[PDB]
């Protein structure tokens, strides 16, 4: 099942993201269940916005908000929810919500799947427009959910991203 | 897998429907397999009609036609086949086909996912139009399958719905 | 899971294909993983082409290129990737890439799902156009992947198809 999926083939320059929400899709927020491994409708988003990239998580990891690391992956065409893409971290958007700080990484499809993302080695290689779009999306998607807020601090490099991967792995089962 | 999915987290005002067919979709009738838990093309529908809501079943239940309880869930945007939505029964369309009797329940998305369905407490709260549409759909979808017929008897309340849930759960035992 | 799916319920006039890529879809090449049974993005196709039919494999089989037998299934409407269709082999397109000659079978939806494919008993029953389209697709889809080539030899009958099914079933498990 989707639970039996490797965090990566070779952490952390080579990961597997499990996709929950496709780029440019209807505003349904899906999630994979811990016990079923099934795609659950987590929520119907209230703002009229869409994810600017495919949105998912790395299996066998844990952020300190009590969830796996979240990754945004851009692709030429939207991916099936519940499907897996081998990619390569290239940055992180650092933001804080309530309150367990909520960093989101950005990984691009691995060279084996496509060479279109080879010239993107680090966060600055991403277009400014897409970056502003991601930032703006996370600044606002929850605006119509009372008692929910997000402050976006900023972008950090691929090493920053890789760091969070290794960290959250190991915070990964242990306790 | 999709077999390992709870009937509900608190029957019966709080259930899980496994979605097989999305609202307003192509006329492919999918089903989840008992052994694989895989989404199987059960049939290509012959009439030019679409399901007016997402269509699915409650896991760990059995109707007396030899299938789990079927639930129709309305949502703002169609759901991925094979995905799960936490909802709340609000009624039942009572109908009879060839092989005994074929009640179909109507559950609305749980308040945790959206508050859009909070004012729908019972069957009458659903719009007339949607009700007539469901009824009409089930009256006719099988018209071009010889030796298949459906007579729609009528609508019953949420407690009627809840009843069928509890019943069919327990009848829940025997494959 | 999708791993636990029968090759067929009565080989070889009655098979199960696991669908990876839908007809007329975005050019994402998906695959089912051997360990997870999960839908993995195998590759982003580089040519501006689409699969003319749904594309998938028979579970519990092995071709001599080190993969299950691949089947193309036509349907009236595209199928969900990762879903299973009971169908009935009616032909085979014989082609060579290498490493590993690359026959692709063509099965049509079983009569239980639809009678639309009843009159297609063998390869010649398929329309010319669809045949030329499949052939032309496999001749060219890999044109922009250096060091990859395909020569299409030709079409063979349903018996030829069923043969490859029986062969590749055995060729598997047994070491």
């Amino acid at each position: 099942s989707l639970l039996n999926v490797p965090a990566g083939k070779d952490l952390p320059e080579d990961i597997y993201v499990v996709i929950e929400i496709p780029a440019n899709a209807d505003p349904i927020k899906y999630e994979i269940d811990k016990e079923s491994g099934a795609l659950f409708v987590d929520r119907f988003m209230s703002t009229a916005m869409f994810y600017p990239c495919n949105y998912g998580y790395i299996n066998h990891t844990l952020s300190l908000d009590g969830d796996p690391v979240d990754v945004l992956v851009p692709t030429p065409y939207p991916l099936q929810p519940g499907s897996v893409i081998r990619c390569r971290p290239v940055g992180v958007l650092k933001m804080t919500d309530e309150a367990g700080e909520d960093a989101k990484l950005v990984a691009v499809p691995h060279s084996k799947l496509s060479k279109e993302y080879d010239h993107i080695k680090d966060v600055n290689d991403l277009p400014e427009l897409l970056k502003a779009q991601i930032a703006h999306f996370f600044e606002h998607y929850k605006d119509l959910e009372k008692g929910k807020w997000v402050k976006v601090e900023g972008w950090e490099n691929a090493e920053a991203a890789k760091a969070e991967i290794v960290a959250s792995f190991e915070r990964a089962k242990n306790k």
